[PDB]
């Protein structure tokens, strides 16, 4: 499958794709505003995500650091990055359909768009401006919104005993994106696609 991705946002950012346990494609990429990326992820990829990061330094051999999303220092990641990440996540030809959504479970650093290019489903959207308006006490000095669950580590926030609620916490990214997952056992928003669908992810999908 294909997935294009695009930064419309006005800033560089530093694509990455994983599955947790190996890279997607190369795993990562420089893409500077206005820049298209197109990788291919296997079929049958379950678990993938796709995230951007931001305010990133490599070396010349591809080691070095993000203020959001680092994944163990490297420029083509090979696991899930560091909080506060938007995430678009995918598990592909799962009994002959594909699943599609994003996520703010894991706090929110850029805007992002994840739509089909393909027939026969909808795109999925969270581009409000979640880190002007975030709570102070989610406020990542780092840079973006975190998550309940990285700032405060409790059961409740992280869903430990998979018996959790809404929290204030929750609900301040579900107003501001009702489309994204907001914690762990959210009304889902994942949409069905067909099997071997390819994609678009916009970074900053409105500017």
């Amino acid at each position: 499958a294909t997935f294009e991705i695009v930064n419309r946002c006005s800033y560089t950012v530093w694509a990455a794709a994983s599955k947790g346990d190996a890279a997607l494609d190369a795993g990562g990429r420089q893409l500077n505003s206005g820049e298209s990326w197109t990788i291919n992820v296997e079929p049958g990829t379950n678990g993938g995500k796709i995230w951007a990061r931001t305010d990133c330094y490599f070396d010349d051999s591809g080691s070095g650091i993000c203020k959001t999303g680092d994944c163990g220092g490297l420029l083509r990641c090979k696991r899930f990055g560091r909080p506060p990440t938007t995430l678009a996540e995918f598990s592909l030809n799962q009994y002959g359909k594909d699943y599609i959504d994003i996520s703010n479970i894991k706090g929110f650093n850029v805007p992002m768009n994840f739509s089909p290019t393909t027939r026969g489903c909808r795109g999925v959207r969270c581009a409000a401006d979640i880190v002007g308006q975030c709570p102070a006490k989610l406020k990542a000095p780092g840079g973006g919104c975190n998550d309940a669950c990285t700032v405060f580590q409790t059961s409740e926030y992280c869903c430990t005993t998979g018996k959790c609620g809404p929290t204030e916490y929750s609900r301040f990214f579900k107003r501001l994106c009702p489309d994204a997952f907001s914690y762990v056992l959210d009304k889902p928003t994942t949409v069905t696609c067909p099997g071997s669908s390819n994609y678009r992810v916009t970074f900053c999908p409105t500017a």
